[PDB]
């Protein structure tokens, strides 16, 4: 870097010798006397009625002893750097050097030193060394193309340096050519040229000569030619650049659309930890033009970064910090078509962003469960249509599960409704704002109370005393979460008790002291026949195994057809077949894990043998081997060709004499209009079979509405309004309370995206979701389940006492009620 | 007159403090308002990308001839033209589109929203809950017509959601489609009317030319 160094003593020598000729002109008086330095100098006056001009004064001007000297070393140094570095590169052309314009001006303004050496009378002689200044800059550019000290910083800091040579070469031109006539000073010179640059003009000083004026007219347009072209560097560096603080979040999409980005937020900023964070989003497609509006509102503003860039190039993720992350979110896109490649890309950017940041906590979320292995590594991850047909098949079993879960993923203070007149909204809108918490047991007010009794003795007295169910614990030698140990568990301090609560215990502390403002057989505090077996053929890896009912010989893919009659039965619908139960018909697109994913809790051993649903598969694709290989131990699963807008097909499925119709048909520019294939299809059905329970999955929670639509009924036009004013207040929870939602009929997969930033700040939400879903078999660990609340049980007056007995009886733990009302339309 | 450059010299500083004064201070004023021009450029360029009685017009996408089919038929009743037309149409305004409209007989009466029935806010913008009618109008380029019938089940369910005392103009393509928007005020099915007519031909000649002209509005003097 000795070039640099060169360049750069040359660029100190040229101020230098600029600031040392202002030097010579603050201590040069010429009233005192003007001459050829020495004898005859002689004292000058300015006529302005003669039009003549001396000549003396401009051309000479006293230079100190020392001051000459000095300055001729400078210029000697000068000239032999200068040609020092033209000697050193020739480059292919010893022409052209001097047409360019720097050596003109170096050598007119440094020889003269130099000649000035072999005669005395003429070392008090004008030299413009002003205008070296302007070599300078030129000596500062070259240096901007090696090191920085901002990529059109320099350019502005070279216009800044253009402007002060103007106004440097103006003031000492000025100064010395008016030395002849009206003497102006340097300060008055400076002022002079100022308000000739800002075109002000002001005319209190002015060129009194013919020289200064047509210095100022050549100035002028020297200016105005040298200028713009700054200007329009300045423009072309502004054109191209159009095309923070600590505890940041990475979030790395494929294509980030307002949905995505307003739930992640919602979710992100909901807790107040969580404020002083910014979040990047690397997203290699350009900025959606919605996705721009929200970011430009000053909530938005300083709080999201958008990148365009790549997990897979390293220099895409060092200008996002990932280094420095706190967390990176890397989310599936579902509106791809081929999910396979899309899983495929998220599974490189796990990889890349643990390959580049290892110690960055990765949050992934994965649409295809045979893809889900190799994001294992991944500290917490999401499986799509896993969770998706799991709540679907609970559903099935227990209503409105998905409906359950979805509020329990979603951030909210129970303030929903409030102002509702309706009784059913205000608890409906309250009961919303349980979430999962989890807290050690020692330090927990809630539990504390209870060592050495059994989970449900605490269960139960913590939910009659502070209304908190307590639904799970994980011990401290174990790293395991059981959901319900039972009444043989016995509770310690160093246990971690996961209770469903309004508030956090430690967000609670108004209630504790709330509660120092007020200062059936009891809970004790002491304890073809089907086979019992795991499926043989797991479809992919990282299927949890789970005891099912299994038929005692594999059934022949034959007889899994409900369409084709075969040897072993000439059975052609669902008629001929004389089910004892009701069916279940999933009305899907292809057979694949997740639906394996759908028969799995339905098959499952503690699920009652006599209450089995036929399971009734309405493929539009003939599922492959793998997937029948899959699904042939399991009793009473059946599979069909169509779909639910034929109307052929479903009659041949047993619609007529099916409990549920689950609709997964998966299908547009506009976002929101996705959903209208299924919307529709599944309100054909609606109108055709009105009592037919439908469940269906929609891209967007905004399309819930629309799912079982009485354009003819006020009560569902005017949750229209209580959802605008719920929209209104900031609530996250607005689609809450269309009717649809809080049966069960309709959930999106949007809230499996929240559950997944939830994890941020929650890294028991993911498994205790799927800990109730079946999802994930951990021994000791319950199953959600479902009771119905008959005539015979209306003794038990309320919810309390329904808790005392069953955690007296048989030991279970209710997490909620699923109401329903009579409303007539 | 400083900072307006007219620099009149009739009042200048006469001491060199209130001379440096303005030198420093027209430097400090070339380099602040600047920094103002700049963000107003920068402001401008994103923003480049009434009265009372109005009706919204739900499209997905807007060409020549369907707006001056509506504009002709709409504003040949002198009741109607104190009226304002909103267009809410998802797809960006198009080149023939943009020219007539700059037209200036529509250029007071006809508003173009970028937007999607489907969303709220978009319906907040049109004022949907004060137009005096709602006309969601199928498109007939597209080559699924049952898509295309969905779209516009969506917005009139859409419409209807947000604004059910607003009167709903619906064009259904395929009859199949049609009992889905039943609860419109006015629904006009095409491929009802399409072959109907053509029978008609078949058995009286010229009776879509006679229904054609009863169904536009001429005073009879062509
Ligand atoms: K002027
Ligand atoms: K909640
Ligand atoms: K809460
Ligand atoms: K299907
Ligand atoms: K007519
Ligand atoms: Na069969
Ligand atoms: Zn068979």
């Amino acid at each position: 870097r000795s070039s640099l160094r060169i360049r750069l003593f040359n660029f100190s020598l040229k101020l230098l010798t600029c600031l040392l000729y202002i030097v010579r002109v603050l201590l040069d008086d010429p009233a005192l006397g003007i001459g050829c330095w020495g004898c005859p100098k002689q004292n000058y006056s300015f006529n302005d009625s003669s039009s003549e001009i001396n000549w003396a004064p401009i051309l000479w001007v006293e230079r100190k002893m020392t001051l000459w000297a000095i300055q001729v070393i400078v210029a000697i140094i000068s000239f032999l750097e200068t040609m020092l570095l033209i000697y050193l590169s020739y480059k292919g052309n010893i022409w052209e050097q001097i047409f360019r314009v720097s050596f003109v001006l170096e050598m007119i303004n440094t020889l003269p030193f130099i000649i000035t050496i072999f005669w005395p009378p003429l070392r008090n002689l004008f030299i413009p060394v002003f205008l070296n200044c302007w070599l300078a800059k030129h000596a500062l550019e070259n240096m901007i193309n090696d090191f920085h000290r901002s990529a059109m910083f320099n350019q502005v800091l070279i216009l800044f340096c253009t402007l002060l040579c103007l106004v440097f070469t103006g003031t000492c031109g000025i100064q010395h050519l008016e030395r002849a006539g009206e003497n102006l000073s340097l300060l008055t010179s400076f002022y002079f040229c100022i308000v000739t640059f800002s075109t002000v003009g002001y005319g209190d000083v002015t060129p009194k000569i013919w020289p200064s004026q047509l210095l100022v007219v050549i100035m002028i347009c020297v200016a105005l030619v040298v200028l713009p072209l700054q200007f329009e560097e300045l423009v072309y560096l502004w054109m191209e650049r159009q095309k923070q603080t600590e505890k940041h979040v990475v979030l790395c999409v494929s294509s980030l659309k307002i949905d995505l980005l307003m739930d992640f937020l919602n979710e992100f900023y909901a807790h107040p930890r969580l404020q002083d964070y910014y979040v990047v989003i690397l997203c290699p497609t350009e900025m959606d033009v919605q996705v721009r509006r929200v970011l430009q509102i000053p909530l938005w503003s300083q709080r999201v970064i958008y990148l365009q860039g790549s997990a897979l190039k390293d220099q895409d993720l060092m200008r996002a910090k990932m280094d420095n992350g706190e967390a990176c979110f890397i989310l599936s896109s579902r509106n791809e078509v081929d999910r396979t490649a899309a899983d495929h890309q998220t599974i490189l950017r796990a990889w890349a962003v643990k390959d580049f940041a290892p110690n960055c906590p990765l949050y992934v979320q994965i649409l295809k469960p045979e893809n889900k292995f190799h994001v294992k590594f991944a500290d917490h991850v999401v499986c799509e249509e896993e969770c998706k047909y799991a709540m679907l098949a609970l559903n099935c079993i227990c209503p409105a599960t998905s409906t359950l879960i979805t509020l329990l993923v979603h951030t909210s203070r129970g303030q929903e409704g409030q102002e509702s007149p309706e009784q059913w909204q205000r608890m409906y809108g309250r009961c919303s704002g349980n979430e999962v918490y989890h807290i050690r047991m020692g330090d927990s007010k809630f539990f504390r109370e209870y060592e050495g009794k059994s989970f449900t003795y605490a269960a139960f007295h913590a939910h009659k005393k502070y209304g908190v169910c307590l639904i799970g614990l994980k011990r401290e030698d174990n790293k395991s979460i059981l959901l319900n140990p039972g009444p043989r568990h016995i509770l310690a301090a160093s246990d971690t008790c996961f209770y469903i609560n309004i508030t956090k215990e430690e967000n609670s502390a108004f209630i504790f002291k709330q509660e120092e403002k007020r200062k059936i057989a009891p809970v004790l505090e002491l304890a073809v026949e089907y086979v019992k077996g795991y499926p043989p053929n797991s479809p992919y890896i990282g299927s949890s195994p789970t005891l099912c009912h299994l038929l005692p010989v594999k059934a022949p893919f034959c007889c899994l057809r409900l369409d084709k009659g075969c040897k072993h039965n000439s059975y052609e619908d669902a008629k001929a077949y004389g089910f004892k139960n009701k069916l279940i018909i999933v009305s899907a697109e292809t057979a694949g894990n997740g639906l394996y994913n759908f028969i799995v809790p339905l098959r499952a051993y503690y699920r009652s043998r006599k209450e089995l649903n036929p399971i009734v598969l309405l493929l539009d694709n003939k599922p492959d081997h793998h997937f029948l290989e899959a699904i042939c131990c399991f009793p009473m699963v059946y599979y069909m060709e169509g779909s639910v807008d034929n109307l052929d097909s479903l009659l041949q499925c047993g619609i007529i004499y099916a409990d549920n119709l689950v609709v997964v048909d998966k299908e547009a520019e506009e976002d929101y209009m996705a959903d209208a294939k299924t919307i529709v299809n599944v309100q054909t059905m609606f109108r055709l079979f009105p009592s037919l329970s439908i469940t269906t999955e929609l891209t967007h929670p905004s399309n819930m509405r629309f799912m079982q639509f009485r354009a003819k009924d006020s009560y569902s036009l005017a949750l229209s309004k209580l959802e605008k004013r719920e929209r209104e207040n900031g609530s996250n929870l607005a689609f809450m309370f269309r009717l649809p939602f809080a049966a069960g009929r309709v959930f999106s997969i949007s809230m499996l995206d929240t559950l997944l930033y939830q994890s941020f700040v929650k890294d028991y939400m993911i498994t205790i979701t799927r800990l109730l879903l079946g999802l994930d078999t951990t021994p000791g660990s319950g199953y959600l389940c479902a009771m119905k609340i008959t005539e015979g049980d209306l003794w038990i007056r309320t919810y309390g006492r329904l808790f005392q007995k069953l955690c007296s009886s048989s030991a279970e733990i209710p997490i909620g009620i699923y109401r329903t009302e009579s409303h007539v339309f």
